[PDB]
């Protein structure tokens, strides 16, 4: 078993000139070290979710398109604490009739929570975790709410390890 709540901030800086290219791609990557984990332990990369961003009063919007850099489970053996994971982020225009997940109100600059997440947990636990979290982003909530609970039900008994996200975009 693990049980720790752990995460990483991670900076998005949107090129000055993404008007002109329309895409980019970032890359992370973060060592989790979680001293609770004890016997074997299988951590599962949970499969993200694209995320709709919305910039300067929400007149540019950006889609964010998340894939894990390995999308194998972590094995960990006895009592092994220390894992190693990472994304890479795809940034292009999101469609003018986008619905914002996540808003930087007047401003140019967001912080996202867990937009990657691991979790040490059974499949039952993850499962229906990640079912509400879509089912919450489907029914019009906010990213953050959403997340919240998801991370949530995630740590009640077990490791969630989540990767957060600032971006900005000054140009
Ligand atoms: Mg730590």
């Amino acid at each position: 078993a693990c049980y720790s709540e752990l995460s990483v901030q991670h900076n998005l800086v949107v090129q000055g000139d993404f008007a002109l290219t329309q895409t980019q791609m970032a890359t992370y990557e973060h060592n989790f070290n979680d001293s609770s984990c004890v016997s074997t332990n299988t951590i599962t990369p949970m499969s993200p979710a694209d995320i709709i961003v919305g910039l300067y009063n929400d007149t540019i919007k950006l889609n964010l398109h998340f894939e894990w850099t390995n999308k194998n489970n972590i094995t960990l053996s006895n009592n092994q604490t220390s894992f190693t994971s990472g994304y890479s982020v795809t940034v292009t225009p999101a469609a003018s009739n986008a619905k914002v997940n996540v808003s930087a109100g007047g401003g140019g600059s967001v912080m996202i929570n867990g937009v990657a997440t691991l979790s040490s947990a059974s499949s039952s636990t993850r499962g229906s975790a990640a079912v509400q979290f879509l089912l919450c982003l489907l029914g019009g909530k906010s990213w953050d709410a959403c997340v919240n609970s998801y991370r949530n039900a995630l740590a009640q008994n077990a490791g969630v390890y989540s990767f957060n996200l600032t971006l900005s975009y000054n140009p």
